[PDB]
């Protein structure tokens, strides 16, 4: 599924990520929007170290879920990566959550820092009623 922006932002905010471990809704919409345009089933495979990010938040296979095919991988958030392929997001914020629990936090994602990091994400969530 393609999200549209605010009914993104309220099926976040439902899904308890407004300031999640200090993480705005704008950031983790901001990030959503340039990892995978709000689209659930976006995939992106890495051909130089074998794994692939999957979903809306393009988490990546060695280390946060398992897709059977990514050498030595590890699977933190305990989930097969088809469950973030899937349209409802559940199953894709509860493992964002796990991954911000991490010390770098919303840093993990190296996008965040090149396209949200000390900007004015504002705009992310302004009409949304969130």
């Amino acid at each position: 599924a393609v999200f549209e922006r605010c009914e993104l932002a309220r099926t976040l905010k439902r899904l308890g990520m407004d300031g999640y471990r200090g993480i705005s809704l704008a950031n983790w919409m901001c990030l959503a929007k340039w990892e995978s345009g709000y689209n659930t089933r976006a995939t992106n495979y890495n051909a130089g170290d074998r794994s692939t990010d999957y979903g809306i938040f393009q988490i990546n296979s060695r280390y946060w879920c398992n897709d059977g095919k990514t050498p030595g991988a590890v699977n933190a958030c305990h989930l097969s990566c088809s469950a973030l392929l899937q349209d409802n997001i559940a199953d894709a914020v509860a493992c964002a959550k796990r991954v911000v629990r991490d010390p770098q936090g919303i840093r993990a994602w190296v996008a965040w820092r090149n396209r949200c990091q000390n900007r004015d994400v504002r705009q992310y969530v302004q009409g949304c009623g969130v």
